[PDB]
């Protein structure tokens, strides 16, 4: 490990966290990373973290996960910090200004955090307006492995919540590589609710005829984001409506509601998703079992408490084509993205595989 790894995380992250409220340190993250003022990358992708999946060339398979950018305004500065994808939102049609403050929380002694954001958004037409600003530069980054993801939310006071999420695929579907349904935030009353089968299965019919209709250059990829906190029953049910439909791919998973024995921060006990290391292992098992549900023929962008290269390797081995973090960045800042992707390298050296696409499901088949 580098010397700024260590700093990063010993000294520097405890330090200014120690200094600066959850959501005001968000905010200057957002602002330092859209101004590129983050440490230089030195990482250099090898060939053996390539991944093509979802029509696309991935340069490695570690992303930055939705709620980071929620408004697209520090894009670049994201593929800067070495991440292969970016995905910006939850993007509501409207704007709306989420939960009162506050409404994120650390949970220093679990290496979690809990928010209740609420989807605070600029709204669609912002967002479309800041991705235009830099759409043909997108396009290039895309066709030099570096996609983009837009996830979709609704407002809180829409009574149509298919309309809200059409509308999040007219507007932003020809900017996006991919679009992700956010039926899983745990802070909008009723959301998870479109988890349902007939929910589900109406909403992501409209959802893909509006998909389709796009020009072919501008037509993303549609995949659904999901809870940790299904039940079996759940499960099947996303499963079968996925392969129905013909979805491209799931995201697995948001934050849990749960609150697992052991949670140990002052403030384990507010309202919220829980993200961070508590999370790890329940997202993995959910991994498991999307992948067998779908025969390992749907893609799988895997999510919760990825904080090393072995935590990457566990949920690839599960069979995510793909990965994504968020609350390790706010707890060892910049280089652990590095990190990751060095660990990750080294084991699947370690365990044979010639790359990440070897490992996908690999231990479905041990
Ligand atoms: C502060 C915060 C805000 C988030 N906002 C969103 C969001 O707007 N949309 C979404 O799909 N997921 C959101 N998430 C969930 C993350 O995308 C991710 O699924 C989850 O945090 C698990 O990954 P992690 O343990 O690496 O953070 C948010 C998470 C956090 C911690
Ligand atoms: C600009 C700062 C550190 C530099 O590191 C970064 O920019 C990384 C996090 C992208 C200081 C602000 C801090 C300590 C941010 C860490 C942090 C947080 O402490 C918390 Cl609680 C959250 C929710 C976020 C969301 O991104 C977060 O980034
Ligand atoms: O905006 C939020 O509250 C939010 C959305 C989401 O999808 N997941 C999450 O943990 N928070």
């Amino acid at each position: 490990a580098t010397g700024d790894e260590r700093f990063y995380a010993e000294h520097l992250m405890p330090t200014l966290q120690g200094l600066l409220d959850p959501e005001s340190a968000h905010r200057l993250a957002v602002r330092f990373t859209s101004l590129g003022l983050l440490p230089r990358a030195r990482f250099q992708d090898s060939d053996m973290l390539e991944v093509r999946v979802l029509g696309h060339k991935f340069r490695n398979p570690v992303g930055i996960a939705a709620g980071f950018d929620k408004h697209g305004e520090a894009v670049d500065g994201l593929y800067k910090m070495g991440f292969g994808f970016v995905e910006i939102g939850s993007v509501t049609p409207k704007p709306q200004e989420g939960n009162p403050r506050p409404r994120v929380f650390r949970l220093p002694e679990d290496q979690a955090v809990i928010n209740r954001y609420g989807f605070n958004s600029h709204g669609l037409s912002v967002v479309e307006h800041r991705l235009r600003a830099r759409q043909q530069k997108q396009a290039k980054l895309t066709e030099d492995g570096l996609p983009l993801g837009v996830n979709l939310g609704k407002n809180k006071t829409s009574v149509d919540a298919a309309e809200d999420y059409a509308e999040g695929v007219r507007v932003l579907g020809p900017l996006a590589d991919y679009l992700v349904v956010n039926v899983s935030s745990p802070n909008t009353a009723g959301l998870r609710s479109l988890q349902g089968k007939a929910e589900l299965r109406r909403l992501l019919t409209k959802v893909l005829q509006e998909r389709d209709g796009l020009r072919r250059v501008h037509r993303p990829a549609v995949l659904v984001k999901i809870a940790p906190d299904l039940t079996s029953q759940d499960k099947e049910d996303i499963a079968s409506v996925v392969k129905e439909l013909g979805i491209d791919g799931l995201i697995v998973t948001n934050t849990t509601v749960s609150r697992p024995a052991g949670l140990q921060g002052a403030l384990r006990s507010e309202t919220g998703g829980l993200s961070g290391k508590p999370l790890r292992d329940l997202s993995t098992q959910t991994i498991r079992e999307m992948y067998a549900l779908t025969q390992g023929r749907v893609p799988i962008i895997g999510v919760g408490g990825v904080s090393s290269g072995q935590d990457a390797l566990e949920k690839i081995r599960a069979g995510a084509s793909l990965v994504q973090l968020y609350t390790a960045l706010t707890f060892w800042g910049p280089p652990v993205v590095g990190k990751v992707k060095r660990e990750l390298e080294a084991l699947l050296k370690e365990q044979g595989f010639g790359g990440v696409t070897d490992a996908i499901g690999a231990d479905h088949r041990r």
